[PDB]
């Protein structure tokens, strides 16, 4: 049975994290292009992990499939519906997928990601493409789907460019803009592309999301709040090392994106100590559960439900909650806002 059978809502998942592995075959297969596993199964095991690694080592799995899915049209609109058909089926009735445009394209995209060759694949048209596979997902499941431009630690060239297609796009499904990659790079947070990307977004209203505290110090979450302005918290696990900080953050009603089984894989979760989440519902914080990325962690949100209730000691109770929570601070119009609330309260009586 599983853990929690009712509504759910999803804010931290990424798109090309979260792709069937039957569909990276297909592509493969279909454009000649080497994989790392010739069956299903094989791929699983393989682009899958089980065990603890670390977060640039979990990071190094995406090179294996990227490749067959970058600069294919057909891919990015298939990823994109069949996202939202996995989720319909966790029970989730809204969700916020998020991903790089930059890393599917192969024109006007500089480095060129994955040695690609030249194409017309431009970042604009990937979003484009994810808009159309996600809307689709959205009329033929009957969830409520949106998308979230993720920013590259590494790359901040691109992040003015992603803040302009977070403008161009605003509501057609991309809802906001995130910070993501290797948080190890030191003071990756303050690299002046990313800066200068987030303080427009401030000036221009388009929301704001980062990920921090994951395997940084609590100074890398006090960065994204001071600097980038964040409105939600990706992990912030590490936040709780500094009681000032995290103390000042509950107290401001901040919104953290956990993500269980996430925190176990890459390591930001030391396992012979509590989760950060525990502390987090015993202060009764502002969080949602979150799977990041279902493909390599070869799991599903029932998977985090699950670990914390069987450990951890979560109840229905908290799991309404903290949905309601997800609800509140979700990155949709106060209309749209107020009916995703109303089903949830229906559907939670
Ligand atoms: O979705 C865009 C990118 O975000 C990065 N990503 C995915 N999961 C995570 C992550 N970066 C940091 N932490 C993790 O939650 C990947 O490099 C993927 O290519
Ligand atoms: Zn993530």
């Amino acid at each position: 049975t599983p853990a929690f059978n009712k509504p759910k809502v999803e804010l931290h998942v990424h798109l090309d994290g979260a792709i069937k592995p039957e569909t990276i075959l297909y592509f493969g297969k279909k454009r000649g292009i080497a994989l790392p596993a010739d069956t299903v199964e094989e791929l699983r095991n393989i682009i899958g992990m089980d065990k603890p690694l670390s977060l640039p080592g979990f990071l190094a799995k995406f090179d294996y499939y990227m490749p067959v899915i970058a600069g294919c049209r057909e891919a990015i609109k298939r990823i994109a519906y069949e996202f939202v058909e996995m989720k319909a089926k966790e029970g989730v009735v809204y969700v916020e997928v998020r991903y790089s445009p930059h890393l599917l394209a192969n024109s006007k995209v500089d480095p060129m990601p994955w040695n690609q060759t030249e194409g017309d694949v431009t970042p604009d048209d990937v979003v484009d493409l994810v808009n159309q596979g996600l809307q689709e997902g959205e009329q033929a499941f009957g969830i409520k789907v949106r998308s979230i431009l993720c920013c590259m630690r590494h790359q901040p060239s691109w992040s003015l460019e992603v803040l302009e297609l977070c403008k161009k796009y605003n509501q057609k499904t991309v809802v906001a803009m995130d910070l993501a990659g290797d948080e190890t790079i030191e003071g990756s947070s303050l690299f002046p592309g990313h800066v200068e990307a987030y303080e427009g977004a401030v000036k221009n209203g388009i929301h704001r999301t980062v990920h921090a505290g994951e395997v940084g110090s609590p100074e890398v979450v006090r960065e994204a709040v001071d600097i980038l302005k964040t409105e939600r918290v990706g992990h912030g696990y590490h936040t709780i090392e500094d009681e000032a900080l995290y103390n000042r953050l509950l107290k401001e009603n901040m919104h953290f994106e956990v993500c269980p089984w996430s925190s176990y894989l890459t390591g930001a979760w030391d396992p012979k100590t509590t989760h950060a989440v525990v502390r987090f519902k015993n202060d009764k914080a502002n969080y949602s559960l979150n799977t990041d990325d279902p493909l390599i962690f070869k799991s599903t949100l029932d998977t985090d439900y699950q670990m914390t209730k069987k450990d951890m000691g979560f109840t229905e109770e908290e799991f309404k909650r903290l949905n309601i929570n997800a609800a509140k601070s979700s990155f949709l119009p106060e209309e749209e806002k107020k009916e995703l609330l109303e089903r949830l309260y229906r559907e939670y009586q």
